[PDB]
């Protein structure tokens, strides 16, 4: 568990079916760096906010993948919830 878990969790459940679309395309947009491993977008959609909390941390971890979540949402334009994430991961 942990704070990045709570709070990907909680951001993804206050994103609306238009903004999880893009998110789930954005995460597979904007290129990743190498080490990490991508969560294609079929995963993407098959998958739902918490699947994607255990995931994006699991497969990652906790600081880096709140990080990636806030990074990806403020490439969707997101800035609000970008900025809050990132304090309620680490204020």
């Amino acid at each position: 568990m942990g704070r990045a878990r709570d709070a990907i969790l909680d951001a993804l459940e206050n994103l609306t079916a238009e903004e999880l679309k893009k998110f789930k395309l954005k995460l597979l947009s904007v290129p990743l760096r190498e080490g990490y491993g991508r969560i294609p977008r079929g995963a993407l959609l098959s998958m739902d906010a918490l699947d994607l909390t255990d995931k994006l941390v699991s497969f990652y971890l906790e600081t880096y993948g709140a990080e990636l979540t806030a990074n990806v949402l403020r490439d969707m334009g997101l800035q609000e919830m970008a900025g809050q994430l990132q304090a309620a991961t680490h204020q």
